[PDB]
């Protein structure tokens, strides 16, 4: 499958897809402002995450440090990244469809559209603010908004047991982008497309 990485913010970031123990196509990129990265994902991957890294530095090969959403000091990310980073999250051709969302559950540091480029389903954003209103205690200093899990690790906030309920900080997220997971356990805004579809993520849309 085809992911068209577009970044329509005015900063540059260092853009960042993986499924968690290997690589997805190259692994990462700089992205300056309106620079696209087409990448290459198999089919049938599961639970594979495109993300933005802010304020980074790597040198000649490759090892560094971002400010959010570091992936392990490396450009090529094989691995995922540090919160706080807005999340694309994606799971291909099971069983005859694919599944997309965007979880605030690792935090929000870059607005991000994730719509399908192939037809039969609708796609998913979050563009709001969050990091201008971000409650004090979850602000990131080296940027972004991290969730309440990561700032306070309690079984509630990252809902170890399997049981939790939404939070005054799960809310803070979810009023500003219901369309994206606030928590763990929140009600699905999955989307179900096709299976074999490709996809667009754009970074900063509404730019």
């Amino acid at each position: 499958a085809t992911f068209e990485i577009v970044n329509r913010c005015s900063y540059t970031v260092w853009a960042a897809a993986s499924k968690g123990d290997a690589a997805l196509d190259a692994g990462g990129r700089q992205l300056n402002s309106g620079e696209s990265w087409t990448i290459n994902v198999e089919p049938g991957t599961k639970g594979g995450k495109i993300w933005a890294r802010t304020d980074c530095y790597f040198d000649d090969s490759g090892s560094g440090i971002c400010k959010t959403g570091d992936c392990g000091g490396l450009l090529r990310c094989k691995r995922f990244g540090r919160p706080p980073t807005t999340l694309a999250e994606f799971s291909l051709n099971q069983y005859g469809k694919d599944y997309i969302d965007i979880s605030n559950i690792k935090g929000f540091n870059v607005p991000m559209d994730f719509s399908p480029t192939t037809r039969g389903c609708r796609g998913v954003r979050c563009a709001a603010d969050i990091v201008g209103q971000c409650p004090a205690k979850l602000k990131a200093p080296g940027g972004g908004c991290n969730d309440a899990c990561t700032v306070f690790q309690t079984s509630e906030y990252c809902c170890t047991t399997g049981k939790c309920g939404p939070t005054e900080y799960s809310r803070f997220f979810k009023r500003l982008c219901p369309d994206a997971f606030s928590y763990v356990l929140d009600k699905p805004t999955t989307v179900t497309c096709p299976g074999s579809s490709n996809y667009r993520v754009t970074f900063c849309p509404t730019a």
